[PDB]
């Protein structure tokens, strides 16, 4: 398949994007807590449901949600917003919530079987939330670092598979602030640090110019 891509809502972020988020990609958005990395994730739940034109895949969604963040009131917010019927936009997200890394880890492939069925059809998955990806495995492998890796590497190992076998954007969020970090290192396609700005802006640099945007009603723009 070609590689799509998924405005974020920012014209700003998108040209740093060179036009969006790729599928056949894992994008992994990094900064503190606060950062605006939620609202991205629920922007573009509603974005890449818009035609192509207007920088949506026509696609459906799949949400593994680990902190409880997702929010439905969000998306009928942004969804009516972005000249889109709100009840269609949320009956086109899948949405799970991962009860610890393990199940986490069992949704990735239950995921899979979603994905197939919905390939052949008009709505097919084109995105893959995983938010956050890293809490579950931080919280429960405290000073086990190397059975850590393991297990993460597996993880992503089949978010990779995912996003090139079924021609879906896999966005990822993960929490990194003081002393934190070895980030997902390089296992993800791409990555992007996000962090505050002076008066509420939100500033995004990939890692490996800046775009800068707002959070609002429409999700985030300019
Ligand atoms: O109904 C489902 C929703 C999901 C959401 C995320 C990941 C896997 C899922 C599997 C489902 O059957």
């Amino acid at each position: 398949a070609t590689i799509g891509r998924i405005s974020t809502g920012s014209k700003s972020l998108d040209k740093l994007l060179g036009g969006g988020i790729e599928t056949q990609a894992i994008t992994e958005v990094f900064g503190e807590f606060g950062s605006g990395k939620t609202q991205l994730a629920h922007t573009l739940a509603v974005m890449v449901q818009l035609p192509p034109e207007e920088g949506g895949l026509n696609g459906s969604v799949m949400w593994i949600d680990t902190e409880n963040t997702f929010r439905p009131e969000r998306i009928r917010e942004i969804a009516q917003n972005r000249g889109l019927d709100p009840d269609e936009v949320l009956k086109h997200i899948a949405y799970a919530r991962a009860f610890n890394s393990n199940h986490q880890m069992l949704l990735v492939q239950q995921a899979e079987d979603m994905i197939k069925e919905l390939l052949n059809t008009d709505r097919p998955v084109k995105l893959l939330i995983v938010d956050s990806l890293t809490s579950h495995f931080r919280s429960e492998y405290i000073g086990a670092l190397a059975e850590r890796q393991q297990k993460l590497a597996k993880h992503l190992a089949d978010l990779h598979r995912l996003a090139n076998l079924y021609d879906i954007a896999v966005f990822v969020t993960n929490q990194v602030q003081a002393n934190g970090g070895h980030i997902l290192a390089h296992s993800a396609t791409l990555r992007v640090y996000l962090r505050k700005g002076k008066g509420g802006k939100r500033i995004a640099r990939l890692i490996d110019g800046e775009a800068v945007f707002s959070i609002t009603e429409k999700g985030i723009e300019d």
